[PDB]
């Protein structure tokens, strides 16, 4: 036999549901949802754009893979839960409707979003720079959010941040989000990683360099660096011009503010967000 799913939540059940009935075999996910396509499948599971029969609107639902190993491994991933729930509701980070967990297998369910930035910039050669600023702008806000709540996104970079309606951009993944101990946390893209966590050193300034470094690669439609000399160069506080051929002098002088080697000199997203080339 197998035990009914249960709500994952770090706030304050077994799940119950209109449509959801525990007497039937099917899973709570088969029984209470619409599966309509898969937009992402890999280790960390599959992705669907589903149906509620619940109230009828689209969302996405995250699943993982296999079922939970040992305590541990439960814990950790259940973990991500409440990272987003610590994000809460804000127009540029994506939204977290409901968890649960059946058969070992945990569920993320959230607002629906559009393709990723990285999908978007494969399937665009280079992308309007009026789209690069606002993709800018809602990812610095959704930094403000996560700053104001004393959370680090250690993992910003274009497959994190979601298109949504009229050129804005939600961020989302949550699972590599720390708190200002730390807790566990899994291996950024080294690609856009800011130099002070090679010495474990992090803060909100971090997530700021990774959306500067997003941003450019955006911006540029260039691969950048994941070690070596070239990875050293894009750190040093100069944008390397490899870079910036197309890029605008206003768009060059924002990213080099949030590329700053030292965190301390380094813009914050409410200061960046400040700046009259980013108003409204
Ligand atoms: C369901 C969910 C739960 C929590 C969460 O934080 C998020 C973002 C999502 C969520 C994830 C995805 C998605 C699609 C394909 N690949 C990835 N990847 C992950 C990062 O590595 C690359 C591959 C992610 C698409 C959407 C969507 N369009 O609505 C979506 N909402």
């Amino acid at each position: 036999h197998q035990l009914q799913p249960r709500r994952v939540s770090f706030r304050g059940e077994t799940l119950q549901s209109p449509g959801y009935d525990p007497s039937r075999p099917e899973s709570f996910f088969q029984q209470s949802f619409q599966r309509l396509s898969r937009l992402g499948h890999g280790s960390y599971g599959e992705v669907f754009k589903v149906r509620s029969k619940e109230d009828g609107r689209l969302y996405a639902v995250k699943r993982s893979m296999s079922p939970f190993r040992g305590p541990k491994d439960r814990a950790r991933k259940l973990a991500e839960v409440g990272s987003h729930e610590k994000v809460g509701q804000h127009p540029c980070c994506v939204r977290l409707e409901q968890a649960w967990e059946e058969g070992g297998i945990l569920y993320l369910q959230t607002e629906l979003c559009g393709p990723s930035l990285q999908q978007h910039c494969e399937a665009w050669a280079s992308l309007p720079e009026a789209q690069v600023w606002g993709y800018l702008r809602d990812t610095l806000l959704a930094l403000a959010h996560l700053h104001s709540q004393g959370l680090v996104h250690l993992d910003v970079k274009p497959a994190n941040i979601f298109l949504g309606p009229r050129g804005r951009c939600k961020l989302g993944d949550f699972g590599l989000l720390v708190e200002l101990g730390a807790g566990e946390v899994q291996e950024g893209d080294p690609r856009y990683m800011a130099p002070e966590l090679l010495q474990g050193s992090y803060g909100t300034a971090a997530d700021v360099f990774s959306l500067g470094l997003t941003i450019l690669e955006v911006a540029c439609n260039m691969e950048l660096p994941h070690g070596g000399e070239g990875w050293q160069q894009l750190r040093q506080g100069y944008l390397p011009p490899e870079f910036t051929a197309g890029l605008s002098s206003e768009l060059r002088s924002v990213l080099v503010m949030m590329l700053e080697p030292d965190p301390k000199l380094r813009a914050t997203a409410e200061a960046l967000l400040a700046l009259p080339v980013l108003r409204q």
